[PDB]
């Protein structure tokens, strides 16, 4: 009993999915990426949690006449790369950094068929811009920008409310990650986070907050 994928047009040619997964001790999650939809082109910006969900989210574009050219993950954990394994099976490319790469094999899970490496990597020129910010929620998460729209995704790097799972985060590294993202795409109209709704750049500024507050309260 989890709630149905949810696809939403946020913008022209630029969808929002919502997938919910149980996630440990804190109930339901929600967990939001992006499908980017370039002519007859389509790629998913994170994967949803599951097989079965992405699955559904493919065949909803293929059915409506799409071509899946590929997938990009923003970070190793499954709310990022749950389907990389059934795209896989269906000879859609899949990409990850070779950090996230490294992660995926050392937790014993399907790799990305595709790598990348560098702080800026292009999926699609000046369509789809891949972007490191440096640590953060984890070690290899990095944004994706929509430079046509103006549409920043965050994935789980943007928290402006408290910085949820610390399991494999970089508390001391984030403030000065949260800033640089800051400067760069201060300009952002649409900020999209993994587990809050779309918000403007002001989210960039309360992540921001919230890391330098994360970070006095480990020290004390
Ligand atoms: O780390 C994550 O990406 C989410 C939990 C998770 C871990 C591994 C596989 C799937 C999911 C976590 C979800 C989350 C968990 C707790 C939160 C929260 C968000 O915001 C406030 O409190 C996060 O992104 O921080
Ligand atoms: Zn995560
Ligand atoms: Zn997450
Ligand atoms: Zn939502």
């Amino acid at each position: 009993s989890l709630p149905d994928l949810k696809i939403e047009k946020l913008d022209e040619g630029v969808y929002v999915h919502t997938s919910f997964e149980e996630v440990n001790g804190w109930g339901v999650v929600p967990k939001h990426g992006l499908v980017v939809l370039v002519n007859a082109e389509a790629y998913l910006i994170d994967t949803p949690f599951t097989a079965k969900d992405t699955e559904k989210l493919v065949t909803w574009f293929v059915e409506r006449g799409y071509k899946i050219k590929g997938s990009i993950s923003s970070h190793f954990h499954s709310d990022s790369t749950g389907g990389i394994e059934w795209l896989n099976s269906r000879s859609i490319p899949t990409y990850a950094s070779e950090l996230t790469n490294e992660l995926l094999k050392k937790d014993g899970k399907v790799q990305a068929t595709n790598s990348f490496s560098g702080v800026n990597y292009w999926l699609v020129k000046n369509k789809i811009e891949v972007f490191y910010p440096g640590p953060g929620h984890t070690p290899d998460n990095v944004v994706v920008w929509l430079p046509e729209r103006k549409i920043l995704f965050g994935g789980c790097f943007i928290k402006p409310y408290g910085l949820g799972n610390l399991g494999d985060a970089n508390i001391e590294a984030w403030p000065k990650s949260a800033k640089l993202l800051k400067s760069k795409y201060g300009k952002a109209k649409l900020v999209v986070p993994s587990h809050s709704e779309v918000g403007d750049a002001s989210l960039l500024k309360l992540t921001l907050e919230q890391a330098v507050k994360g970070l006095n309260e480990s020290k004390k």
